[PDB]
């Protein structure tokens, strides 16, 4: 499947959930970003304007694409591969609701499985991967890829 053909990638958040602090969002992603640039030589920055190569969305239902969302719970995210256009793009169910912890659902682990498919990983069938395809909560302050995921990654990238 395609992967970037690029060191430096952007990205941008589109809207925020009102499910979180705003500067909670921005650290959120910005981590999860960072799971993925500390196993490969890709490095990514978040800009405020213009056009980004993974653009972040809070969207509910119906949303311009072809992967509606369906209320809160069942899907909670979903992302495309690496491309122009809306390649690369997070988009993540704002009828779930977000947060920085185990409530409700983990912005920070979900955001680090999406990034996975923004970057063009697909599914593992390890449940300790992120990258497995069925949401479950670890605890974050000590979140760490399994080994499965920077095979993974490490296979695409690097
Ligand atoms: C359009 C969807 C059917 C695909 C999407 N679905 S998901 O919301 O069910 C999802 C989100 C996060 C995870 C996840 C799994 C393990 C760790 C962290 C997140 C798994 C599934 C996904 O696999 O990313
Ligand atoms: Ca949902
Ligand atoms: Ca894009
Ligand atoms: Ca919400
Ligand atoms: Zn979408
Ligand atoms: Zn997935």
């Amino acid at each position: 499947g395609p992967v970037w053909r690029k060191h430096y990638i952007t990205y941008r958040i589109n809207n925020y959930t009102p499910d979180m602090n705003r500067e909670d969002v921005d650290y959120a992603i910005r981590k999860a970003f960072q799971v993925w640039s500390n196993v490969t030589p890709l490095k990514f920055s978040k800009i405020n304007t213009g056009m980004a190569d993974i653009l972040v969305v809070f969207a509910r239902g119906a949303h311009g694409d072809d992967h509606a969302f369906d209320g809160k719970g069942g899907i909670l995210a979903h992302a495309f591969g690496p491309g122009s256009g809306i390649g690369g793009d997070a988009h993540f169910d704002e009828d779930e609701f977000w947060t920085t912890h185990s409530g409700g659902t983990n912005l920070f682990l979900t955001a680090v499985h999406e990034i996975g498919h923004s970057l063009g990983l697909g599914h593992s069938s390890d449940p300790k991967a992120v990258m497995f395809p069925t949401y479950k909560y670890v605890d974050i302050n000590t979140f760490r890829l399994s080994a499965d995921d920077i095979r993974g990654i490490q296979s695409l990238y690097g």
